């Protein structure tokens, strides 16, 4: 059996991708701006307007009116419930 025709597929290509790997080329180690306690709107990571910052009566966390979609056209005259808790029934998971 002499089936040695001899046909190599010698076809190269310059496959080069320089993956620039600067882990902190624009990422500084941020220090704790709120070391003790400060009611910050965790949706916007900032306590922008404290006068528009609500605290869920049936939870505990700081939200802005602005940070919710759509922004709360009326400021809650009574204690504000988070939309999570607003969808309740007699049977809680307790
Ligand atoms: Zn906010
Ligand atoms: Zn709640």
């Amino acid at each position: 059996s002499h089936m040695s025709g001899g046909s190599p597929l010698a076809t190269g290509t310059t496959a080069n991708t320089r993956g620039a790997s600067q882990k902190k080329g624009g990422e500084p180690p941020a220090l704790i701006v709120d070391p003790l306690m400060k009611y910050i709107c965790h949706i916007c990571n900032r306590g922008d307007v404290e006068e528009s910052m609500l605290l869920c009566d049936g939870c505990d966390d700081s939200y802005h009116t602005f940070c919710l979609l759509p922004p709360l056209t009326s400021i809650p005259k009574g204690e504000w419930l988070c939309p999570r808790c607003v969808v309740e029934e007699v049977s809680k998971p307790q």
